[PDB]
């Protein structure tokens, strides 16, 4: 089991970026991956996942930035479709955990219906670094507004 990952539920985990020598480790444990980092900051081609039979969502988010709400909902519908199929899903950015922590928090709100204050508490209990910037928090507040309506 790849110990840098942290699970927010049975099926969805978030982590820093796996390096090349960790790809098999992660392919063993995860069937799908959400890559939040721009192609240019990758030390390998995302075809490394395809050759291992891992499904990839590449939805880049700039460093220290938040996704739009539209981008965040697309990501959540995709994770949901993967978990539906019985796959386990790893979310990662670089090292910061701002972006990945944001998506982790959102997954709890989207899938389990947690209020933002509790989902944020859970994720930050896992990684004190999760959700680093005010725009990240704000897009989560926007998501909550969206779901309650
Ligand atoms: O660029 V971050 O994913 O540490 O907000």
């Amino acid at each position: 089991m790849w110990p840098s990952a942290r699970f927010v539920d049975d099926n969805v985990a978030f982590s820093r970026m796996p390096t090349e020598r960790e790809l098999d480790e992660v392919a063993k444990d995860f069937d799908a991956v959400v890559v939040l980092v721009e192609e240019y900051e990758l030390p390998y081609s995302l075809e490394e996942w395809k050759k291992r039979g891992v499904e990839v969502l590449h939805s880049p988010i700039p460093d220290f930035t938040a996704p739009s709400l539209e981008q965040l909902l697309e990501i959540l519908r995709w994770i949901e479709a993967r978990v539906r199929e019985g796959k386990k899903v790893l979310i990662h950015c670089m090292g910061g955990l701002g972006r990945s922590g944001t998506v982790a928090v959102a997954w709890l709100m989207y899938s389990k219906g947690l209020p933002l204050r509790e989902a944020l508490r859970r994720v930050r209990s896992l990684r004190p670094g999760a959700v680093e910037t005010y725009e990240q928090m704000e897009v989560l507040k926007e998501l909550e507004k969206f779901l309650r309506s």
